[PDB]
């Protein structure tokens, strides 16, 4: 599923991401734009053999199982395929654990490089939340 900007903001709000760990909604929407261009089926292989999945490009190195990342962990206890669904529950719940792991949203390299410190409220401006 390819979400529209406001559709995803609303979805994320219902799922408890607004101000989760102090991160306002616009931060999560900005991150999803640059990680996946709002595409739930996005996947990208890393040079280390792990794979990023879903609208927030969660890495099989630590967070989900895909059966082909030797020596990896599965800290969200989910198949990585669950991160590709039109329904964002699995991605949101895993994101919550990730953002609570000590480094906040810096875990998302694209967030740190493209969203952090910017006017993130612009990503939700005009949206009926
Ligand atoms: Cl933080
Ligand atoms: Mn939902
Ligand atoms: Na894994």
């Amino acid at each position: 599923k390819v979400f529209g900007r406001c559709e995803l903001a609303a979805a994320m709000k219902r799922h408890g991401l607004d101000n989760y760990r102090g991160y306002s909604l616009g931060n999560w929407v900005c991150a999803a734009k640059f990680e996946s261009n709002f595409n739930t089926q996005a996947t990208n292989r890393n040079t280390d053999g792990s794979t990023d999945y879903g609208i927030l490009q969660i890495n099989s190195r630590w967070w989900c199982n895909d059966g082909r990342t030797p020596g990896s962990r599965n800290l969200c206890n989910i198949p990585c395929s669950a991160l590709l669904s039109s329904d964002i529950t699995a991605s949101v719940n895993c994101a919550k654990k990730i953002v609570s792991d000590g480094n906040g949203m810096n875990a998302w390299v694209a967030w740190r490089n493209r969203c952090k410190g910017t006017d993130v409220q612009a990503w939700i401006r005009g949206c009926r939340l």
